[PDB]
């Protein structure tokens, strides 16, 4: 049966596109592109799209598990917060694309052990000032759960020891680090 079933992911995601346009609300600029829950359903849509770096200033991909919206007002969003990465302007030519694909593995890969069901989602914001990948995850008290991602995270990234990330709430984004790794 190896031979002609897909290989089922352990969860269905949805990938979201935000796009800037000041004559929308920023919700309203949100929007779902597809969903799949196998390997080769992955690809396919991942080798249809554009790489994050050929996009336009201003927007995003979003990655969540199906049912949670890319929003901090989501059930599963509300408490949690994400570890950040930032890019500067140089390393949209060197990294942005080969972290952003190794976050989307990490997040259909189930990579991060026994709290990967903590993980909610991940995003990439493709900016001119320096773009961001980050994850979400549901919990930010949840200390075992954060640093532990973050540690598999920064690990998987390749990120030297000298390097640090940090970890902030939503809650605090919408109006500091709280972990760092």
């Amino acid at each position: 049966p190896e031979h002609y079933i897909k290989h089922p992911l352990q969860n269905r995601w949805a990938l979201w596109f935000f796009k800037n346009d000041k004559s929308k609300t920023w919700q309203a600029n949100l929007r779902l592109i597809s969903k799949f829950d196998t390997v080769e359903d992955f690809w396919a849509l991942y080798n249809h799209i554009q790489l994050s770096s050929n996009l336009m200033p201003g927007c995003d991909y979003s990655l969540f598990k199906d049912g949670i919206e890319p929003m901090w007002e989501d059930e599963k969003n509300k408490r949690g917060g994400r570890w950040l990465i930032t890019l500067n302007k140089q390393q949209r030519r060197s990294d942005l694309d080969r972290f952003w694909l190794e976050t989307l593995l990490c997040l259909i890969g189930e990579s991060f052990d026994d709290y990967s069901d903590d993980v909610c989602g991940a995003v990439v914001n493709v900016r001119a000032k320096g773009d961001k990948i980050a994850i979400w995850t549901t919990e930010c008290e949840n200390r075992d759960a954060v640093t532990h991602i973050g540690r598999v995270y920064k690990e998987r990234l390749g990120l030297p020891p000298k390097i640090v990330i940090g970890y902030q709430s939503h809650a605090d984004t919408a109006t500091k680090n709280r972990f760092v790794v």
